[PDB]
């Protein structure tokens, strides 16, 4: 599923996103704008063989279990399709462990590079929220 930006921040305030680790909801919106441009099923393999799930690009190497990334782990407790559903609940529920981790939203390196220190606002700009 491709989102429209109102309709991810809808979902995305719905599933208590909306300032989680106070992060407001344009840095999510806009991380999901440069993780995945808003698309459910994006997928990204990385160098070391893990691969990247979803609107929030959540990864192999700690976080869903896709039986193919060697001494991985599955802290999410998921398989890393569950990332690519329509629903985003499990996104949302396994990046609210993400962000949890100490690093906040530095965890999304396109966050850091693309977003952090931003007019993220603009991102929910016009939406009826
Ligand atoms: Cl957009
Ligand atoms: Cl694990
Ligand atoms: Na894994």
């Amino acid at each position: 599923k491709v989102f429209g930006r109102c309709e991810l921040a809808a979902a995305m305030k719905r599933h208590g996103l909306d300032n989680y680790r106070g992060y407001s909801l344009g840095n999510w919106v806009c991380a999901a704008k440069f993780e995945s441009n808003f698309n459910t099923q994006a997928t990204n393999r990385n160098t070391d063989g893990s691969t990247d799930y979803g609107i929030l690009q959540i990864n192999s190497r700690w976080w869903c279990n896709d039986g193919r990334t060697p001494g991985s782990r599955n802290l999410c407790n998921i398989p890393c399709s569950a990332l690519l559903s329509s629903d985003i609940t499990a996104s949302v529920n396994c990046a609210k462990k993400i962000v949890s981790d100490g690093n906040g939203m530095n965890a999304w390196v396109a966050w850091r590079n693309r977003c952090k220190g931003t007019d993220v606002q603009a991102w929910i700009r016009g939406c009826r929220l």
